[PDB]
DNA sequence: CGATCACGCAC
DNA sequence: CGTACGTGATCG
């Protein structure tokens, strides 16, 4: 059963032919500044193992890498352009990456090694890279007979999969998704991650500081107004004192005990000072443990910058997600959160952070693809779409509109993107279900097109078994024929919001590349730092301001063309947080 | 020692 | 009511 294969010793022309799958192997699952295994070549002349200590030290094997006339198959190339970027290796000429190609035909599928998109065409002559490695202390690089083995595999399905991979985007009208967003955008997120984010760890260090003082009166009080020290982090040794030593009223339950989350301790707090406090410590707690003595562990003390991972074929919808750290996640609403963002400056001196967000691009897509006209109109006068949808639907003039109607009427435009549903929004609004059911039968009264595209794409979900976004991202929703209820309504609120918040990721993912080709063009030293759904960061010297001012919100509001304007408002600072 | 829960942070 | 990730506590 074995696969023939040569473990070279040194790198030969013939490894070097213009078209070739090419394995270079990082185990590490954080792949920065991280060890390459192993590298294996598969191609006209035959199927190759080489030591990277070899290939990489090797003229002609690292200019083959750095010639885009070459052209390679891979899976996952961001992961080898990052871990060579760190050794000062460019890699080039990637023309299908197995990964994203999985990833645009299915995202369902969870396929994150070469075997489970192989096993997608029936290919199983390669093993999970879980099985060879293992995984958590047990993980382990294995002996060379048995790496070498495996990377040739890998190599050897990219080599047979790249034809019916790309034959099947072509018949779902994906194969430009794949080749003129997913993998040109890879590469920008290869130079994101690499470039990284300088942070001011001594502004965290004294963050740090003054919040455990805090913590620690706040502590206190807390044992105070309980008369009695426990875990307030147990979510049981706190219900213990709520529920039954100061006889908190049950609003809610966990499966396995009483619920403490936020919502329900909001509505306890006036029965008794420590439910405040708790709300307090639990705000400062989780400044504490995870966006100071978090993102500190994962600065690296050298440069004090943090390289995040974008996981480029992770969601559903087409959003990236970041780790390690999360850095679409950073506190904003709260200002004692917000400070976190003192924290993130600039690379070099006299350089500044420059962020540029969409205006509502959700609701601008669904007024776009539902071509509801009074959204429509809403949009192209610029109106305040929340004032706007609260003078509709409570049927009062601009003048009449108080700020707890503008309260609920933007939580039921975010109702309506999500995904409608009484309950969900009586839950948010803490009303009844009968009352969300009129706000949301006055909102369809008010958006005869909204609520027309509502019934259609979960009509179409049924009929075609999946939904699309606008560059054709698609998601398969087979429980949209369900029996059971609230499993066939999650598929339907999927239908609804799928085509909004994904169209929203398609349309900032080529805002990227088009704006990286227009900042080469202008030779500006401006680059990339981070996306985070429908904003990007950059930082740029101080004498670029003025330029990426025009710039950038130009660049990302004519990435696409819709019926309705897009809108994009920006600032600059000497920091995340004064980007604002 | 990995897997799960409950919780809270972003858009 | 949609999409994510990290944490401390607990589970087994
Ligand atoms: O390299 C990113 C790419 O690798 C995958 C696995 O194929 O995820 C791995 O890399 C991550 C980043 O360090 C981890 O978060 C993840 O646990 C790990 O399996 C893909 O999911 C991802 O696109
Ligand atoms: O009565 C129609 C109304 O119900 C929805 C669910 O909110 O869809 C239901 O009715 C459809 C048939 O008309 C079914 O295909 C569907 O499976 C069912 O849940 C809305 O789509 C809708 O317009
Ligand atoms: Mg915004």
């Amino acid at each position: 059963a074995k696969m023939a294969f040569t473990l070279a010793d040194r790198v030969t022309e013939e490894m070097l032919a213009d078209k070739a799958a090419l394995v270079v192997e990082v185990v590490e699952e954080n792949y920065h500044d991280a060890p390459i295994v192993g590298i294996a070549v598969v191609n006209e002349h035959g199927r190759f193992f080489l030591r990277p200590e070899t290939a990489l030290a090797d003229p002609q094997f690292v200019a083959w890498l750095g010639d885009e006339t070459k052209k390679k198959s891979m899976f996952d190339s961001k992961r080898a352009a990052v871990a060579l970027k760190w050794k000062g290796i460019e890699l080039c000429g990637v023309s299908f990456d197995l990964l994203l190609a999985a990833y645009l035909l299915d995202p369902a599928q969870g396929v994150d090694d070469v075997a489970a998109a192989a096993k997608m065409k029936q290919y199983e002559a390669v093993r999970p890279d879980e099985a060879v490695y293992g995984k958590g202390a047990k993980r382990a690089v294995p002996d060379e007979p048995v790496l070498a083995e495996h990377l040739v595999r890998k190599a050897a399905a990219i080599w047979e999969l790249e034809r019916p991979f790309l034959d099947e985007l072509r018949r779902n009208e994906q194969d430009r998704l794949l080749v003129e967003l997913e993998q040109p955008l890879s590469s920008i997120l290869a130079e994101m991650e690499f470039a990284g984010v300088k942070v001011d760890t001594k502004r965290l260090e004294q963050m740090g500081k003054e919040l455990a003082e805090q913590l620690g009166t706040v502590e206190q009080r807390i044992y105070e107004l309980a008369g009695q020290e426990f875990n307030i982090n147990s979510p049981k040794q706190l219900g213990v004192i709520l529920f039954e030593k100061l006889q908190l009223p049950v609003l809610k339950k966990t499966k396995t005990g009483y619920s403490t989350s936020a919502d329900v301790l909001e509505k306890l707090a006036p029965y008794h000072e420590i439910v405040e406090n708790i709300l307090h410590y639990r705000q400062l707690g989780k400044l504490q443990s995870t966006y100071i003595e978090g993102l500190l562990k994962v600065v690296r003390p050298d440069t004090k910058k943090v390289h995040t991972i974008f996981n480029q074929a992770l969601t559903q919808t087409g959003r990236l997600s970041s780790t390690e750290p999360n850095l679409q996640n950073i506190p904003i609403r709260l200002e004692e959160g917000r400070k976190i963002r003192q924290a993130f400056v600039p690379s070099e001196s006299d350089w500044l952070i420059f962020a540029a967000d969409y205006s509502q691009i959700e609701l601008r897509v669904l007024a776009h693809i539902a071509e509801d006209d009074n959204l429509m109109e809403a949009f192209r006068r610029d109106l305040d779409i929340h004032t706007k949808t609260a003078m509709d639907i409570f049927q009062v003039s601009e003048d009449e509109v108080t700020p707890n109607m503008r309260r609920q009427a933007k939580a039921v435009n975010f109702g309506i993107v999500y995904g409608i549903s009484d309950y969900g929004l009586a839950q948010n609004l803490n009303i009844s279900r009968k009352e969300a059911a009129e706000f949301i039968e006055r909102y369809f009264e008010s958006f005869p097109g909204v609520k027309r595209y509502m019934e259609n794409i979960v009509q179409e979900a049924k009929q075609k078994g999946y939904v699309t976004t606008l560059l054709h991202r698609r998601r398969y929703l087979p429980d949209i024929t369900s029996r059971n209820f609230n499993v066939r309504s999650f598929a339907e609120r999927m239908a609804m919001n799928t085509p909004i918040q994904g169209s929203a990721a398609d349309i900032i993912k080529k805002a990227m590349i088009d704006l990286n080709a227009r900042l080469k063009e202008e030779r500006l030293q401006a680059h990339l730092l981070l996306q985070v759904h429908d904003e990007l960061i950059l930082e740029a010297p101080k004498e670029e301001m003025e330029r990426l001012c025009r710039l950038v919100p130009e660049v990302m509001e004519q990435a696409v063309t819709l019926r309705v304007p897009l809108k994009v408002d920006y600032h600059y600072g000497s920091t995340w947080y004064d980007a604002k």
